[PDB]
């Protein structure tokens, strides 16, 4: 039926932006990549490979007001991140709070300006749990303070995920991308889809999060391994995974490489 795709945004410098990238209408979720610096005696910084922090505020605003959620995702691929003590996940949670779940305050400025996010993305692929559970926990609590966003998490294929099977096993998160790529053990590798199938049957029975979604590179180049073309998708995977209440649609890796591929205009029947 209707499908919800959700994308990472920021992975190259001449990407199509991030307005037009809403504008298109394929997308209900942009995910801003990556707060990849924090935590260690560091101060946070965002590797959003050179677009500039304040150009995003009103590319934000504009797609927002076309109803396509904006998330900030910490973390990443690479990256001097990690948050090993009490005080790390604390200190990362408020200001992740101060400056972009909240309307502005000026002893300080926003990197975004006054734009407000509507959630933050765990996209953890080193450290172990750590105090990850912690961060999410003030997280949470500040969501129950009236100021409603999203946490979402980006788990690789193997379940249960060596740095967020714990924090996950909590379900404070709201929605889930597994990433199905980039790991023959859990993902489609030659005309094979037998431990992809089984991967997605354990991650929608066992996860819990209300929402699952399937993360899929959009092109041969965008990952390692794991490409399956969307005709391939639709016929093979569809069936099985809407006859689940967690299925939640698929999450594409990445905006830059969609662009090229147009894998989900053919995934939704090419359109806006």
């Amino acid at each position: 039926g209707n499908l919800d795709i959700a994308v990472y945004w920021g992975q190259n410098f001449d990407e199509r932006s991030l307005e037009a990238t809403c504008d298109s209408g394929n997308y209900a979720y942009v995910i801003i990549g990556f707060l990849n610096t924090f935590g260690g005696g560091q101060t946070p910084a965002l590797d959003i490979s050179g677009h500039s922090p304040s150009g995003l505020e009103p590319q934000i605003k504009h797609c927002q007001s076309k109803n396509v959620k904006v998330l900030l995702s910490i973390g990443g691929p690479a990256g001097p991140y990690s948050l090993d003590s009490r005080s790390d996940a604390n200190d990362l949670a408020v200001y992740l709070f101060n400056n972009f779940l909240l309307p502005p305050g000026h002893s300080e400025n926003n990197p975004f300006g006054n734009a407000v996010l509507d959630g933050i993305d765990f996209h953890i692929e080193h450290g172990g749990p750590s105090q990850y559970q912690l961060l999410a926990n003030i997280l949470s609590s500040f969501r129950l303070k009236g100021t409603e966003f999203a946490l979402t998490a980006a788990p690789q294929c193997v379940y249960p995920d060596p740095n967020l099977g714990t924090v996950i096993n909590s379900a404070t998160f709201d929605a889930i991308w597994v990433q199905f790529y980039n790991n023959p053990q859990c993902s489609y590798s030659s005309g094979n889809a037998e431990a992809l199938m089984n991967a997605w049957r354990e991650w929608s029975m066992k996860a819990r999060t209300k929402k699952v979604f399937l993360g899929f590179p959009a092109h041969p180049d965008a990952a390692g391994s794991g490409y399956m073309p969307p005709a391939k998708v639709k016929f093979h995977v569809f069936p099985a995974a809407k006859k689940s209440y967690k299925f939640g649609g698929i999450m594409l890796w990445d905006s830059y490489w969609d662009t090229v591929s147009q894998f989900s205009n053919k995934i939704l029947g090419d359109g806006v």
